[PDB]
């Protein structure tokens, strides 16, 4: 698989930036645009040695992870360090079977009881999402943090918080140009802070967002959607004209029609 | 008033595309864009120093017309050939009083007691729009129809007739990039003939469609409006996006929201 690198080790928006945009150019074959959003692959007839792409991130303390992104939905399906590999709970048989493809030759291969979804690593974490902050200083930790669970160095709400921000830093930021400037504005005056309502919102809405807009009547949503802004007030989305500077891809729901 | 020439002595597609972008060009001020189709000026506030715009039209026999065009709507308020003018009944006061601008050295000025409206002059044409040919040709003998009009030499429902067909292809095709893209096709063929359905349908419905963008949801329509393709069938609009390679320009109907 495709393996695209990145360091926290004096990073700056503009390295954070470029790395990004590669990970959506992996993501994407150009093949698929719709109201000028781009589409991920149908996981339906994608053949397995084009199914995943890899992240290998380094930090200031010279460790290395790399982790294993679905090109279907640019979620994080597991992560190797080291010697060992370990997978979230595949939540169906071909995707139980897709990852066996993985790290194939780590010699010690591990598949977690639970999933990567965010209720479940914030249960596991014993915080939430709004209490998490967010930075390339927590990025670092995360890398580190997930290097020594492969030691027996990281108890598990640090490995679940750790998920969380590497989820949001990169599979979040990657779906949404709106999370990957929020990342950018900490980045660029080093500040480490917690998502607020809107990245929160957004998260939760990719799913729905990406079915809206597949099944738009000329771009024009038959229900709204509400989201909130970053004072947490409500804001009804119509159309899909007003995503297009927020969404960066979507996950396919539907053909195209004619 | 600023004047913008055309002839249909020689006319190819590119004299004529050249002269509707002039039109264009004249009519709007480049201060108000929404969803990317240019809005008119708003009739209040308008100075009359810059209510109209002079299209004068010559053709191969050498007769020359001069129509004035109301920057507000693009529609044709009257013509000055040789020595008078002639100028559709107002609506009016304000614009009774605007009209007064115009042609003001002709020696004879008259005003008709019938409006320029389409039902008004397919009434005094004896003849649907449906039913009256477009092209260069018609074009050129309207032209000369107008002209003689001046002289006694123009029947009443001839002098409809081609008002008929210089509103279509000028203000009209200004209107709409589809209409001009059709009056482009006539010429390259050298075709005459009547406008079909989604011509018509288009012409019938600019005002509603510029009111329906104008109070779009984020561009998505409350109620969808009903066109008619070329073949005669219906096909509703949903979205403003549709429409953007279709119509030109829209006169004002509200002030944009924040």
């Amino acid at each position: 698989y495709p393996i695209i690198n990145f360091t926290t080790a004096g990073a700056t928006v503009q390295s954070y930036t470029n790395f990004i945009r590669a990970v959506r150019g992996r993501l994407t074959t150009g093949a698929d645009v719709r109201h000028e959003i781009p589409v991920l692959p149908n996981r339906v007839g994608l053949p397995i040695n084009q199914r995943f792409i890899l992240v290998e991130l380094s930090n200031h303390a010279e460790l290395s992870v790399t982790l294993a992104l679905d090109v279907t939905n640019a979620y994080v399906v597991g992560y190797r360090a080291g010697n060992s590999a370990y997978f979230f709970h595949p939540d169906n048989q071909e995707d139980a079977e897709a990852i066996t493809h993985l790290f194939t030759d780590v010699q010690n291969r591990y598949t977690f009881a639970f999933g990567g979804n965010y209720d479940r690593l914030e249960q596991l974490a014993g915080n939430l999402r709004e209490n998490i902050e967010l930075g390339n200083g927590p990025l670092e930790e995360a890398i580190s943090a997930l290097y020594y669970y492969s030691t027996g160095g990281t108890q598990l709400p640090t490995l679940a918080r750790s998920f969380i921000i590497c989820i949001q830093m990169i599979s979040e930021a990657a779906r949404f140009q709106y999370i990957e400037g929020e990342m950018r504005t900490r980045i660029r005056y080093n500040r480490r802070s917690a998502p607020d309502p809107s990245v929160i919102t957004l998260e939760n809405s990719w799913g729905r967002l990406s079915t809206a807009i597949q099944e738009s009547n000329q771009g024009a949503f038959a229900s709204p959607i509400q989201l909130q802004r970053r004072n947490g007030s409500k804001f009804s989305v119509y159309d899909v004209s007003i995503l297009i500077p927020i969404i960066a891809l979507m996950v396919y729901r539907c053909a195209p029609p004619p």
